[PDB]
């Protein structure tokens, strides 16, 4: 059957790192993360790659105000990288923003694990990191990112060119979202 | 006994009305937030009036980030004022600024009613609004300012000059803040 966005969307995400396309993204920026975004969503939602004007919410959870979001995205992106905490907490402050009107989670996953890999040498093995274990902590994450960071720490791995773990990775990202084919 | 830091504050507040002052400061800016702030707690926090550079929680509810919050009270500032609805709109984005270490809530609705007064020749009866329904329609506020807007419509009042109101708004706001003499 015709292919949903979702389902498009995971075949773009497996082609961007197919075709190497994911190692000559800008790391760690608003525009590396609109990068993604295109990829990941172009073709598919009219907004692909562009920051959001209008305001979001999911639960009883605002994110950031569209006001003031491109301001928050030059000062997010000027967070620094060189530890585990530090990444964390800009990732943190990225998912605050939660810059497009549909897509931020899976773009901002990968967006991390360019990071990650950047500056440690390593990536999240999110096929370990379960769905519930991973909302919660996100749900806690602007108060408190502990739960996030241990989560997260206890699931890194160093074989970051692995085709299964990123290909797995994938699939469990996208199954964050709700979608499994 | 000795006052306590809330006791003097609400004597400072009862002070910024009967000496005048509270009509000389400015309306709906950041300025003016500082102003009242610094009247309300000058000498009683070292931070009076300060635009504060740590993050602030309370619950599960992160306020704005210290980060990009000079920026946000920049764009929310500017907000309109001209109708109701505006002015509870840029109310609710000054509460998620919350703009200062401590004493946010009972310095941001004195600052409501300077919007609601210069523009509407309106304020809220606070002694009116109960604690319960104030906290919970300010919880839903992001997501949905609905039940703030209408609980506060449903209290204003045109006697703005009025002594009783004034006074005992006062003593409302400040036990919406855990204070009672
Ligand atoms: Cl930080
Ligand atoms: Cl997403
Ligand atoms: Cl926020
Ligand atoms: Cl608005
Ligand atoms: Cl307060």
């Amino acid at each position: 059957h015709m292919k949903s966005i979702d389902e498009q969307s995971l075949h773009n995400a497996r082609r961007l790192f197919e075709s190497g396309d994911i190692d000559r993204i800008e790391v760690g920026t608003t525009a590396g993360l609109q990068q993604i975004h295109r990829y990941l969503f172009g073709g598919l939602y009219d907004f692909a790659g562009q920051i959001r004007e209008d305001n979001i919410s999911k639960g009883g959870f605002r994110f950031a105000n569209a006001m003031y979001l491109k301001e928050a995205l030059v000062k997010i992106e000027q967070m620094p990288e060189r530890t585990f905490e530090e990444i964390i907490a800009k990732y943190v402050e990225m998912n605050i923003a939660h810059p497009f009107l549909e897509g931020n989670g899976r773009s901002t996953r990968i967006w991390l694990d360019l990071v990650l890999k950047k500056n440690l040498k390593k990536v999240v093995n999110w096929q370990n990191v379960s769905k519930t274990l991973y909302l919660q902590a996100m749900e806690r994450s602007p108060v408190n990112d502990l739960r996030l960071r241990f989560l997260l720490k206890d699931n890194l791995t160093d074989d970051v060119d692995n085709r299964e773990i990123i290909f797995k990775g994938i699939e469990q990202s996208y199954y964050y979202e709700g979608y499994e084919k």
